[PDB]
Parts: C-alpha cells; structure tokens; sequence
C-alpha cells in the first residue's frame, strides 16, 4: 500500500473501534464499572480526534475519505462483534488492549512506509498516535495484571 | 412497537447521522466552507450525545442497544451513501435536512409511543430533542432560502 | 386561539413586560435599591430570553413573530404605564408581581392550548417558563411579606 | 392523595436519603473506597439539590415544607439504621439502591398524581428527578453486577 | 435642546433599533443565515448595554428617561415597519447600516450640544458609543461590498 | 468527656443546626428576603462542610460518627422546632444567632477538653470554625442592630 | 491650582476616602448590613484603584506624589472623624455621599484645569472617575430615597 | 496589655505599612523595577487584608478598631517617612525589611499573649501573619544578599 | 544553503506573509467578510508565533535573525504588493493561498536540509508547522472550490 | 496634515516599532533577560494591537491604511537598524524609550490635528494610546534610574 | 533535638518518601490500577508540597536544608526499597500506609518538640500537614478494608 | 547501549537535576532572586514532567525504572554537590546550564540510538525535550551574558 491507503485504511479502523469503546462503556458491569465508564468516555473522544485527523489530514494529501458505515465495514481490519452473551469486565478490556495492540501495529507500519515516501508530516503524525496507544497499552494491561508487552 | 424497540431504531439511526455529518464537513466547498465546517463539527458533538443518552436511557429501562456497524446498517431508517460526485453545499445541506426532518418524523412517532405506553421519562428525552431539530429545521431551511416547513 | 397566536401573543407581552422592568430598575428608590437594581438585571436577562425563545419557536413551527414596538403594542396584553408620580418599593414589586402573575396565567393556558393541540415541544417550553414564574412570584410575595399565592 | 402532601413527603425521604448516602461515604472499606467515597460526595450534592427543590416548589404552590428531624423522621417512607455492624461495598450499595428504586416508585406515584391533578410544573420537576434517579440505578446496578431491573 | 432632551431621545431610539435587530435577527434567510444570525445577537446585546448606559447616565444627571414602547414610539427618530414582505439579506443589513448612520449622526450632534454644554461625562461616553458605531459601519458595508462612507 | 465524645455531639448539633438554616431559608420573608436567603445557602454549605469535616476527623481518631436522624435527635444539644406561627426576620436572626453562640461555646469547650488531651490537629479544627463562628456572629449581631457580645 | 497640585491633593484625598470607606465597612449595623457591608468592599478597590492611577499618572507627568499619612492628612480636602458616638446606616451613607459630592466638584475643577493646560490624558482620568462617581452618587442616592442631585 | 489594645495596635500598624509600601512601589527606580515594583502591589494586598482581618477580629472580640489615619498616625509604632532624597532599591528593600522584622517581633508578644490569655482565635491568626512575613523577610533578603536572621 | 540560513530566510518570509494577512484583512469585502476577517485574525496571530519560534531556533542554534523591516524585504521569497486595485475576495485568498504553496514548498527544502545535517529539533519544528500550512491549504481550496492540490 | 495622512504614518510607524520590540526581544542579554524578555512580549502584542486599531479606524473613516513593508518603510518616521554590534539592556531600553517618546509626540500633535478636525472619535484613540505610552515611559525610564521627563 | 534539625530531618524523609510514591505510581497492577495510579499522582504533589514548604521554613528559621539525594538517604528515617520481586496493590498500600504513620508518628514529635521551644509557627505547619497525613491514614486504610487506628 | 539503558539512565538523571533544581532555589541570594526563584520552579515542575514520562515511555517499552534515590545516585551521570559555600547567582545558573548542556548531549545520543533501532516513539519523546533544553540554554545563557554555544 502508499499512504492514501493506508490513511483511509485508518479511518475505516477508527470508526469499528470507537463504536467498540461505546460498547464496553454501555455493557460493562462489575466493581470497576464507574471508573471504567469514564475511561471509555475519554477514550472515545480522543480516538475520535485520531479519526478526524487521519481524514484530514488525508483530504490535505489530495485522498478521499471513505465516510459511510458501510465503507467502513467493508474496510476495517479492526473486528467487532454484537454484544450477546454478557462479558466479564476483563473480557471487554482485553478486547480493548487487542483492538489497541493492533492499531499500533498498523501505525508502525503505516509509519514506515510514510517515511520511506518521504511524508514527514503523515509520518509524524502517526508517530504521535502511536505514542498515546502505546500509553493506553501499558495502563490496560496493568489493569489486567500484566506486564505491557507481555 | 414498543419503547425498547423505538430507542433501539434511534441508535441506530443516530449512528448513520452522525457518520453523515462527518460525511458532509469533510466533502464541502464552497464560499460556506469555513462557517458550515465548524457547523458540523457542532452537530456531531450534538448528535453524538443524542446517540449516547438514548442508548444509556435503553438500557435503564432493561434494554440492550445495538453497538457494532452492522447492527446500525441493519436497522437505521437513515439512509446513507458513499461520496463520488460532487455535490452542492446546498445539496449537502438538502441532506443534512431531510435526516433532520426524517429523525423529526421518526421522535414524533415516539413521543406518542412512549406515551401511550406511560414512559413519562423517555417521552420526555424525546421532546428535547425534537424541540432542538426543531431548531435546526429552521436555521438550516433559512440557509437554504426556505422557510422551515415548506 | 391557536399555537402560533399564542406565542406570539406572548412576544407582545414579553417585550412590554421586558421595558416594564428596565422602568422599576431605573426608577427605583428606598434601602433595598442596591439588591433590587440588581435582581431586575437579572429579570431582564431571563424575560428576554423567553422572549427569544418564544419567538425562535414560533418561527420554528413555520409562525412569523411580530417584530415591532407598534405591534407589540396593539397586541400585549401586559400593561404599561409611564413613570410619572414617584411610586414606593412595594408599589413596584406590586407591579411587577403582577405582571408575573398574569404571565403565569396566560402560560397556563398555553399549556392547555399545546396539550390540547399536540404540540409537545412548545406545551414543555411553557412549563419551563412557567415553572421559573412561579418561583419568582413566592420570592417576590416573600421580599413584600406575603404568601406566594395569597 | 394531594400534590403538596405528595411533595412534603418526598421533603422527608431525601432528608433521610442524604443523611444515609453520608452513613455509607463515612463508613465504607474496600477497593472501591475511593471511587465510592467521591461518588457519594456527589449523590450528597444531587439528592440535597433535588430537596431544596422540592421544598421551593411545595413552599410555591402555597405549601409549608416539614423543616425539622423530627417531622422528616415521623413522615419519611425511606429506612434508616444506625451503623453497628461493619457491612460490605455491596452491602452499601444494596441499600444506596433500595432507596432508590423506592424513590423512584414514589415519584412514579407523584408523577401521575400530579398529572392527574393538572400541575404541569411539578408534573415535570418529578419526571426529570426520574430520569436521574433511573440512570443511578442503572449504574449502582452495574457495579453490583446486576441489571437494572435486576 | 438639551442634553437631558438629548439622551432621553436616544433611549427611544435605541430601543426601536433594538427591536429592529431582533426582526433581522429572525427573519433572516440565505447563505450568510449562520453568521449574521449571530452578529445580530451581538448587536442586540450592545445597543442593548448603550440603552441602559444612556438611560443611566440620563438618571445621574437627574434626568428621567422614557420607559414605555408608547414613549419609545413617540419619541423615536428611528424609524421601524412591519415585516410583510420577505426581504433580502443584503436588505436587511441596508436597513441595519441607514440606522446605524442614523446613529452615528445624531450622536454627532450630540458630542457637540454636550460639549457646548461642558458636561464633560456624557460628551465622552458618545464618543465611545460612536467609536462603535462607525467600526460597525465600516464593517457592515464591507459585507454589502461597498466603502463605509459610500 | 472526651475528644471523641465531643466530635460526635458535634456532628448530631451541625445535622440540627443545617436542617434550621433551611427552615430560616425557607421561611423567612420581609425586605431582607433576597439577602438573607442566599446568606443562608451560604451558611448551609459552610456548616454542611463543618459537619463532614468533624465526622471524618472523628473517623480518623478511630471512632465513629452518628448517621441516622435519629441519633442526631437524641444526641444534639442544639434546639430546634416545627415553623407553626409566622416569625420575624429577626426573630429568625435571632435563632440563628442564638445557635451560633451554642456552637461557639461548646466548641469553646472542645476546644479546651481536646487541648488537655493532647489531639492537636483536632484542636485546631474546631479554632478554625470558631474564628468563622466568631465572624459571623458579628455579621449578623449587626444585622440585628446589637454588638456581638450582645 | 495646576495639575501636578491637583493630582497630589487627590492622592491626599483618596487615601482618607479610602479608610472613610473601611470605618463605614467595619462599624455599620442595621438591617442592610450584609448588603452594605459587601458594597463599601467593592467602593474600597475602586477608589484605590483610582488612588494609584492618580498617583501614577503624577509620576508619569514628572511629579511626587505624598506618600504617608501625615501628608495625606496636612493635604486633605476630604474629612474624617473617629466613630465614637454610634451611627445610623443613613448616618454613615449620607456621609459617603457627601464625600463622594466632593471628589465629585473637585474632579470636575481638575478637568477644566487640565483642560486649560492641554493635558488631554490626565482630562480623561478625571473624566472617567467622575463617570463612575456620578453613578454611584445616584445610587447611594437612590438607597436614601433622595434623587441624584437632590 | 490586653488583646484588645494589642490587635488595634496592629491596625494602625498596618496602616502606616500599607502606605510605605506604596511609597517604595511609587518612587522606586532600578534594574529590579519591574520586578519589585510587581512584588510590592502585591505585599500591599497582602497586609491590606491581613488589616482587614485583624480589624475585623478585633470587632468580633468586642472590640472598636481605630479607623482615622489621625488614630493611626497616633498608635503606630510602625515609622513613616516623606520621599523627598533619592533612596537606593537596597535601601528601600531595607526598610521594607526593617517593618517586616518589626511587625514579626510585635506579634511574636501578640502571639505570646493571646496564648496566656486563652484566646485560641486571635492566638492561632496572628501565627498565620508571621508565617507569611517570616517567608517574605527570608526572601527580601536574600534579594539583598543577606541571611534572613543575618 | 545551510540551516541558519534557511531559518533566517523564513524569519524574513514570515514577516512579509504576515503584513500580507493585515493586508486581506483590512481591504476585504463581500458577503464573507466577517468570517474571512476573522480567519486572517487567526492567521495572524499563527504565523506570527511561527515567526517568533523560528527566530528563537535561530538564536538557540547560535545564529543571528534579521530584525528590521529592511533586511526582510531584502530575503523574503514572498512576495508583498500594495493594494491599488480592489480584488475579489477570491482574488484575495487566491494571494493567500498562494503563499502559503510557497511556504510549504520551502519548508519541505528546509525539511530535507535540516535533515541532511542532522539538526533533529529544527527538523521537527518545520514538520509541525508544514503540517498546519498542509490543513491550511486544504481549507482555503475548499473555500475557493478547488481540491487541495490544485 | 490630515486625519487620515497622520492615522496611516502611525501605521507605518507602528509596523517598524513592533519589528523592533521583537529585535530587543531577541537580541537582549544580561541579569534582566527573563524579565525585559516577557515585557518586550507584551508590547509586542500591545502595539500590534494599537497598529490595527489605528489602520481600521482609517479604513472606518473612508482611508486605506499602507499594507506592505515597502510603504511602511517608506513612510515610517521611526527609526530602525540592523542589530550588529552587540548593545547593553540600557542601550537596548534607551532605544526602546526613545521611539516611545517618538510616539508620543506624534500622538500629541495628531491628537491636536484630530481636535482641530472635529474627529471625535480618532481624537480618543489617540489620546488613550497616549496614556499608555506616558506610563511605559515612566517605567522604562525608572528601570535606567531616570526620571519620566529626563 | 532541636526544631532545626527536626525539620531537615523531614526534608529528607518527604523526599524519600516522593521517590516511592512514584514508584508504587509506576509499579502497580491490578484492577484498581486507574484510580490508585491518579491517586499517587495527588500524593505526590501534596507531599512534593510539603517538602518545599518544610524546606523553606527551615531556611526562614535560619537553617540550611539538605539538597542533593546523597544527604537525603543519609538522614533519613524513612525506608526505601528497589523494586525486584511483584508486589500486590494492597501491598503496596500498605507500604505506603506505613511510611505515612512513620510521619504522622514523627511529625507528632516535631509538634512537642516546636511547642517547648516556642517556635508556634513550626508548630502549627506541622498541625496542618498531621491532619492531612492522619485523613490519608484513614481513606487508605479503608482501602485496605481496615479501620484507621489499625 | 539500548533504548531501555539509555532511557534509565535518564530517569536517574532527572532525579539528580530536579533536587539541583530545588537546591539553587532554596540557596539563591541577590538582586535576581525574585525571578529566578520562580524560574526555577518552572524548571523544576518541567523536568519533574520529563522524568515521569521517560519513565512511562520505558514502561511502555517493557523496562522498569529505577525507583529509589540510592538507584539514581548509583546511575545517574549528573554530578550533585552539598551547598557548603556561599556560591553567586552566577555560580548557580553556570551549573544549571551546565547540566542542561550535558542532558542535551546525552539527549543527543539517545536521539540517534533510538534511531538506529528504530523507536521512532522514543525518538520523537526526545527530541522534544531537546527543543526545551535548547531554549533554556539559550535563555539562561543570555541571563549570563554569553551566547548559546558559547
Ligand atoms: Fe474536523
Ligand atoms: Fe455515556
Ligand atoms: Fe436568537
Ligand atoms: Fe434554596
Ligand atoms: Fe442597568
Ligand atoms: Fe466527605
Ligand atoms: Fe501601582
Ligand atoms: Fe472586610
Ligand atoms: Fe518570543
Ligand atoms: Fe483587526
Ligand atoms: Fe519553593
Ligand atoms: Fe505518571
């Protein structure tokens, strides 16, 4: 993939994982539920500013945006699932740290192919996301007990 | 139908918008861009705190909202398209209007639901946001040269 | 009469009541000046807010404010009195409670009127308003030494 | 029977109540001590507004609000009990929400009362007590592990 | 005249115009809806503030200001019709920038009857208003694509 | 007695004292109306905290704070009683700052108890409410025309 | 005079108004008390803050203003009088306005002063003060039930 | 002495302080203009309160705070002098510093006194003032290059 | 060229861009005036920051900036024209526009350099801020109707 | 001259003393260096707010102000050079108070210009500016150990 | 010992004590991960807070705090461990729990220690930083599911 | 090395800096203690900034800080010293300086570390704090007199 791809890839990621963040923030039950409900808030608002900018910063690049659900879905390699059986509050965390584990993933990919076409800005500003889910990833998975790259 | 169901359709309609809204904010030109752009990004906030209320007041009530894409695809009465021509600021916002008329529509329907059902709490919610799209109607339809009902 | 001859009834009304407390606030005299001054900016803010408000809602449900000292004139039903003998605190008070007391009638039954019509979204506009009257009037009763509704 | 007896009633049960949320705030252990403890800070000052309110609308509409221990304690339907035992979070919790849900019955009593009697404004007041006392129990429910109607 | 005379005229005036505001403010439509709805907002809160700053000053001279819509009308220079027929935007913002011309001209007067009259206060608080004025005119006209003194 | 003795008699003495403050609030009407009402918010919250304060420093020293109405009845020294016959503003003052000179020497007391013992940090809490007590009883001894000390 | 004398008599003056104003602050009593009490804190800042500028200004024109209290005292036009025999609220207002009726007469002496010798700046200090006197002349005025110039 | 004549002492005092302190703030000249001429306005708010309060206290105890520059000029034991030769920052500092070390062992008798004489209030204030002037006579020293109890 | 220069240059552009955004400002006109007027307040004041961050760079990196509007006009790239003729407002952002495709061009030249020589924090900052030119570029194309890269 | 020639050499004027505010700013070394640092950030920002006031004050009065360094250096009375050799903070301040008292005689002839010409309005621009300029020139001057007029 | 001595003895031990709140702050894991890892952060502050201010007082008494971590190791009381091995929230708390009755314990000493020299200043900082200690004491104790006093 | 030892080392040398930091603004003495005083604890609240961050990021990576004084004294590279001698100001800002100008070399090297292995994360975190240091060295540099890279 080049850039443009990729970046729209992203949008497409941002949009499955945010209604994801909604999710666990209506569903989740248990002693963490007040803290926890709030953390998705925050969440919520700051993957939705990344969602934002990727399009931006996408159109800034003379791209496209895909903008309807459908696009998104047939797009995104971020996994959703209806909410059915009920979910431990670990479960949902864990399908939260999952989605971020491969968001990073993506970026870092993402971040080297902007740097090899020489896209300093994009590169940068993947970069900077990546920084906050890199964050996010140590601080769920303490929640959980575990070490961050564990 | 019933309350459960009504809130339910909401979500998802409310989910669609709000992607619309995106839709719209990232797309315009036009001599508008500048005061409309902001516009949208103060519909969304909006209508992404309709979309949360009425899915945090479902589940008060003993229901369980919808929370992927493909819940939202399945059930939104809101209709969505992907962006390929070209279109008019005017014809964006003939858009954005028609959503706005059709949630409209949509809450009066549930205002009399959730009455006839004695809901007195959800009934209430509903008039709120109707008197804001309400709102809405009018300054959008005067941005449009027209008057709010014609 | 109707909704829409409603509202507007009561923008006459609210711009006539609105100079009606710039007049207390102006010529007012006696030891409770300072707080009074102070409590008719307050007043003047909130009336003329409904006033907005009523108005906004009209032109909402496709009606046509009037929009002119001439019109208003003709059409309120609160009244209005030039300042010329000096009047006391009380004698103000009085006038201004009354005025309130007439407003919160008159809203009543716009509030029927709406019911009765099936305008949900003014019927709650009015009990909003109508609920600050009623405060106002036990305050103002209370600061002359009387019962709110005696 | 009446809306003032309704509304005096209701004076009494959030005297009680508050006086119980500060109960479980001084007196709660456990791993949710200090997320518990701020969220009864915050129940403190909601429940304490909606008395104030309460008192304001009944003094409004002509009534006289009980105003001392004694008359709340012969007039409250709400229980209380003095801390000897060391209870559980969930212990705690289990009477912050059987207060609840009586306070929300209570309501839905008043609500169709008032309704029935005509008084719009406290009519309205009620329904939005509801709405937040709906939305506690929704989440004291959750952290419970438990569904709302649970 | 004088410069009693002087203020207590400019009371009526300023409160037709403020009305005027309001009309504009309502009936507005067009692509330019979004924006001059809200300078007019800001427009009403200022001549609103020069009101009761003249009013005040006119107080503190021992004046005593007009304050009834009857006074108002009687004494007003500035002139006010009906909205019958829909009216342009560019219109409306004509008929804004007459009376702000109006204004500024009769303030000139003002400036000078004061300053003839030594009372040093009222001639600076003119100046101030009339600071605005014209800033407003230049701004105005701008809008309307022409020069402020064309 | 003892420190924790006397904490305790405090916190039964601050639920009477904030439960008078809204009866005074209430009540009270006069040309003092709109002053003395908010005063009493204000004195709500001060005590209201005062009251929070002392039961966690009692929490703190190990002991254990009264929390039922019921308590505060039996253990209060402080007086209060149903509003029957209308009062004056200043017989409420009167009550008010009769209560406030309760406070004042019983914390007087504790002041001195908590010394002989040893518990410093308790010791300068209550100096620190006294000083405001002392303030206030100043404040509305002139209120009522009389110097503090009576 | 000339206005580098003007300028420092008023420093003079300023300095006395301004412990004037704390005596009244400290020993008035009666029913206005909190109202006024609040008041005299307000007229403190302002009419120091004036006493700087003033100062200020007079160092700013190549000047020196007094600087203790002993030459405030041997320059003073403003009296004072130890509170011995106790006041009356009207007392203690009647003598704030008298004082405020001298920095009155004598500001508008500095202003043809500064004006004969074109000091257009120190002419506008003195014009704005003499704006804010006048209105708290009609005011404090107003409190006492007497017109401005009365 | 008794307390009574010990906090009136301090009010002259402070008054004398407060001009001195304005004194310094006006005249002085050097690289550390800016600065100190900043630090002073705020040492002069900073005493003007602590004035108020001991005044205030000093009411509160049954006492009548002097409150003519006449009485303050006559109680002071703080010493006041006219600007007339050129002072150096250091010098001014220095006598800035001189009252502060004055002030500092004045209250340090208050201090002891108010012990003995069982004054916790008045005991527990005056400790708080050296505090703050302990701080500012280590730091206006340093500024001089001195040790604080150099 | 080397890093120096290149930020000197840009001090020296950054300078003519922003008397070139006054320029818009002032002599714009059209019905998006007041949107357009207000942008360029906020351009201003952006690229001014840049300005002043670039220098500061230059100074840390020990250089020299130019510093007198000689000196830029003597390296700005940018190219500045007094306004004979009035332009479209389109004419105008069309200028803008233009200038800032300069300023993004150069700095990817800086990017690069700045790079090559390894200077990492300078390479940032020119990162940071081609990125705002990149969204600036997107939004005034889509003003004037046009994609962003042309 | 004219109102309007004087009003656009202040532009030009104003444009080469904020370019000279930022050289001081940049280039100032020594013990002052925090402080002169932060305070050239305020003039700075003062007189570029002083700049377009004066150039849309023209624009209001039917001018166009000069927009392009070119005219600003061609019609600037102010003075700039090249910073080469090093300068003292003093060298630096007496540079900066030199254009101060530039300005300010030019203000004091447009302001008698303005008197001469009946413009009101510019006439109070110029003179408020002007009491800005008289107080930084007091304390600029009091920084270098001189008096205001030396 | 000697108040001296006592204080800097706390420099030390606050800073040893900072170190390990960030170390619990960087270390912990579990379900309580969120709220604990903000809390830590508070704790951190206040204590961070303490330290300068028992530095700065010493420094006002005349003393010479410790500064390099080197003399804080070696004076202090407090004791510090690296972290090797896992350690549960709980204990962690309880190693925080420890090191805060470690303060409370000495800070008590400090009070008698202040007391019998004389130095009421010293004495009451340390009251007030005992009483924050002694409610930390009870909130992570209650955390811990334990009473205060063990 | 490796990120995680380059990134430790940091964490230790933080800690170091940080009580430097405190030690020059406990000890400082002379004209400039003012302002530095404050500057230095911006520094310090900056640095305190830098530290827990270096520390999260090396957390995130999956390392484990050093968390104990004895660990950061048995790593750090920045050497520490007990204030003895009195030192200048000078003194003191020369060995701030030179332990900036030693984190920006180490800084350096960890810049082109994380490079080469890639974690551009890291990369980006670093130079950040780069760009501050670079600007303090700037700045505290011009406090002395000399040129950033000497
Ligand atoms: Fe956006
Ligand atoms: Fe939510
Ligand atoms: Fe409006
Ligand atoms: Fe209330
Ligand atoms: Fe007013
Ligand atoms: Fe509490
Ligand atoms: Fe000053
Ligand atoms: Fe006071
Ligand atoms: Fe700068
Ligand atoms: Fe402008
Ligand atoms: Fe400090
Ligand atoms: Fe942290």
């Amino acid at each position: 993939v080049d850039t443009k791809e990729f970046l729209n890839h992203q949008v497409a990621n941002l949009n499955v994982f945010t209604v994801k963040i909604h999710q666990i923030h209506w569903y989740m039950r248990g002693h963490n539920f007040f803290t926890l409900h709030e953390k998705m808030d925050d969440l919520y608002s700051e993957f939705g500013e990344q969602m934002d900018e990727v399009a931006e910063r996408l159109l800034a690049i003379g791209g496209s945006p895909f903008s309807t659900l459908k696009e998104f879905l047939e797009n995104a390699s971020v996994e959703e699932a209806p909410y059915t059986k009920p979910k431990t509050m670990d479960q949902l965390m864990e399908d939260l740290v999952g989605t971020l584990e491969l968001l990073r993933d993506e970026y870092k990919q993402g971040i080297e192919l902007t740097d090899k076409e020489g896209d300093d800005v994009t590169n940068d500003m993947l970069i900077a996301f990546k920084a906050s889910i890199d964050k996010h990833i140590w601080m769920f998975k303490a929640f959980l007990g575990k070490a961050p790259l564990e």
